[PDB]
């Protein structure tokens, strides 16, 4: 999550109470029907390096975590097929538009996500298109498990 | 649940986006397949102050909150009939073994909750039979609903 403290967005850290539910809504009943509202809710307010450490806090689930992989590149690659890169201008020192890398939070950093979400000018709300993109990969886990 | 600080034993709250977790869990598929995983796990560690939290949250299901209510009270009944209690209720200053309400939270606080759960000679796990009575009232609700 982000907060706000000065003319400042900075990372605040799901708290470790969270990450432990998420852990046990999970090995519940392994992936459970249950994870997928469980998962909206505990990832509200989210960037998608939380995200990323809600699922490495599970990821001795190899099985769901190529299940979630598989999509997170197909929504990835549809992401860069409806959002070209348009041939410059864009002026050195500053932040491209994100990809679906960025967005996944394997190319960008927590800052660049922040600087994506709460920019003034077209913000890109990366953390929410990627919850998009894990829960139809969770309710995919829900049913080939 | 209860936080271990200083040789003191200490309340701390369900985390803000545990408690949505379980709402959403809840409302889902009203008191659908879910709820009951959902609990188990959503419920760990808690007090019976906590499990009430949790109550609380989706207390405008009066429905279910009824049949709830119903199963608390055959069970918090049956706890005092098979802890029978000398004529008559002395008492003294060392505090009381818990009747059927202080393990519903109602007659009781946190702090006495902790008291029972962790005091060396004779623990008694009042969160956890508590958690037991509240599944029953959940698996009831999922039938009845």
């Amino acid at each position: 999550p982000v907060q706000h403290v000065g003319g400042t967005y900075t990372h605040i850290p799901l708290s470790p109470r969270t990450l432990n539910a998420w852990v046990k809504l999970v090995e519940e009943k392994k992936f459970g029907a249950e994870v997928v509202p469980g998962f909206q809710a505990l990832s509200e307010g989210c960037t998608p390096y939380d995200i990323n450490q809600m699922l490495n806090c599970v990821g001795d689930h190899q099985a769901a975590m190529q299940i979630i992989r598989e999509i997170i590149n197909e929504e990835a690659a549809e992401w860069d097929v409806q959002h070209p890169i348009p041939a410059g201008p864009l002026p050195a020192g500053q932040l491209r538009e994100p990809r679906g890398s960025d967005i996944a939070g394997t190319t960008s950093t927590v800052e660049e996500q922040i600087q994506w979400m709460f920019r003034p000018q077209n913000p890109v709300p990366v953390g929410n298109i990627y919850r998009r993109w894990i829960q139809i990969g969770l309710q995919k886990c829900v049913r080939m498990y």
